[PDB]
Parts: structure tokens; C-alpha cells; sequence
């Protein structure tokens, strides 16, 4: 598979070998703020990070993620709309060329300046691969960027860039604590969805916070350095991995606030 974010390869595309691009619960979606309705059915959400272990930071081509220990429950998302335990695997983002795109979901069609994914998997069907041929096997938090001061607890991603610009490199990334990511409001909107790149599937229960984060021109400035080529190849800047808004279908946006 070839697939990526360009005009001959990009979102568009995907459905020719991923046909589910076409699914019932595809993301990412517009939450529209005056239809989704507060849920009071909804538990509290519980971000444990406290016992997280990054590994190491990978450019894959796509984004970077960074990737953390997940042999053991140390750094776990429970409660909100979610049963049982998710287990923290990695971290990436979805940037754009410009400030005024990037995100993936949308907010009354406002597209973020960029847009992290938080990935979990859910610990009774014990392995990554399992559990993302379920329905209810992943849990992603999803947090939007803006662009204004910088995110103090984001430096040490944008520091490291430089070691990771082309696909397949790969730099050490230990002891980065994903709580210096969060806003101070856990408030957000949940539906069913999908992973929003190949394969596609539709196994996420998407948990996506009202507050964005700040970060600065600087910091984003960089992520746009990164490519998506391998050393040695044409550049090709790493910027525009987003997918659009996609069919909402037969889903309800719930909202943990009221
Ligand atoms: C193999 O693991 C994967 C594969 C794809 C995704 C995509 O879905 C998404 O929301 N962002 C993505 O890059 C993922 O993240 C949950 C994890
Ligand atoms: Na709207
Ligand atoms: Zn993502």
C-alpha cells in the first residue's frame, strides 16, 4: 500500500484498497456544537499517566509517534464513555501547511491548526492487533492546537525533530510525560468512529477535549520541517497529514458538559 496525503494518493483515494473508507463510522467528523447533547449517563474521565514510560519517537512517514511501555497498565484512560481499562500506546499529531488547517475533527467546521491523538487499547483483548479488530477496542483522546503561546510541556518533541526528519528514522525518548500535553478542562465529546488513516477501521471510541492547548508558531514551524520521504529521496514536506471531515451517518455526538 502507497497511501498517503498528496493528490494521487491522498483521502480521496483510500477507498480503492480500504474499501471501509466508505463505512458507516468512518472518521474523523464535524462536531457540531448545537446538535451534540450533554449526556449526564456519562462517568467522570480518568487520564492516569502518572507511571508512563516513553520509548522512542518514530517518523513513519505518515506523522511521529511517540511510543511508550504498554507491557503493563502504568499509563491508562478510564471512565467517561469507556468500559474497563485503556492502555497508552503512542502519541502522534495531524498538522497543516498553514495555521488555519490541520486538525482532523472540526468544530462547526472551525478546522485547529493541528490536532494529537492520544492511542489506547482496550486490556481485555490483551494485544494491539486484537483489540483493533473490535468495536470498542481503541480509545483515542483527541486535543486540538491553536497557535499562540508556546506549550512548554511540547519542547521536548520539537527538539528532537531534527534527529527523526525522514521516514524510518527513529531517535530514543525516554522519560517525556504526556500530562504537559493536556488543557486544564477534561470536558469533551464522544462518538464511535474509526482510525483515520489505512486501514481505517472502525474500532475507536473517540474522546475529544472543548479546550485546546496553545502552542507557538515556532513549535508548529518545526513539525513542518519534518518529511515524508525517506533519506536520500526528493523532499517532500511533512505537512497536510489530515483527513477531512467524513459522513456522520447514523451517529449521535454526545458532550460530557452542559
Ligand atoms: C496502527 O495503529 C494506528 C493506525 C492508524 C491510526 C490513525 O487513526 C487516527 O486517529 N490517527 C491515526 O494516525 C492510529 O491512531 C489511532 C493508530
Ligand atoms: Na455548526
Ligand atoms: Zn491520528
Amino acid at each position: 500500500h502507497h497511501w498517503g496525503y498528496g493528490k494521487h494518493n491522498g483521502p480521496e483515494h483510500w477507498h480503492k484498497d480500504f474499501p471501509i473508507a466508505k463505512g458507516e463510522r468512518q472518521s474523523p467528523v464535524d462536531i457540531d456544537t448545537h446538535t451534540a447533547k450533554y449526556d449526564p449517563s456519562l462517568k467522570p474521565l480518568s487520564v492516569s499517566y502518572d507511571q508512563a514510560t516513553s520509548l522512542r519517537i518514530l517518523n513513519n512517514g505518515h506523522a511521529f509517534n511517540v511510543e511508550f511501555d504498554d507491557s503493563q497498565d502504568k499509563a491508562v484512560l478510564k471512565g467517561g464513555p469507556l468500559d474497563g481499562t485503556y492502555r497508552l500506546i503512542q502519541f502522534h499529531f495531524h498538522w497543516g501547511s498553514l495555521d488555519g488547517q490541520g486538525s482532523e475533527h472540526t468544530v462547526d467546521k472551525k478546522k485547529y491548526a493541528a490536532e494529537l491523538h492520544l492511542v489506547h487499547w482496550n486490556t481485555k483483548y490483551g494485544d494491539f492487533g486484537k483489540a483493533v479488530q473490535q468495536p470498542d477496542g481503541l480509545a483515542v483522546l483527541g486535543i486540538f492546537l491553536k497557535v499562540g503561546s508556546a506549550k512548554p510541556g511540547l519542547q521536548k518533541v520539537v527538539d528532537v525533530l531534527d534527529s527523526i526528519k525522514t521516514k524510518g528514522k527513529s531517535a530514543d525518548f525516554t522519560n517525556f510525560d504526556p500530562r504537559g500535553l493536556l488543557p486544564e478542562s477534561l470536558d469533551y465529546w464522544t462518538y464511535p468512529g474509526s482510525l483515520t488513516t489505512p486501514p481505517l477501521l472502525e474500532c475507536v471510541t473517540w474522546i475529544v477535549l472543548k479546550e485546546p492547548i496553545s502552542v507557538s508558531s515556532e513549535q508548529v514551524l518545526k513539525f513542518r520541517k519534518l518529511n515524508f520521504n525517506g533519506e536520500g529521496e526528493p523532499e517532500e514536506l511533512m505537512v497536510d497529514n489530515w483527513r477531512p471531515a467524513q459522513p456522520l451517518k447514523n451517529r449521535q455526538i454526545k458532550a460530557s458538559f452542559k
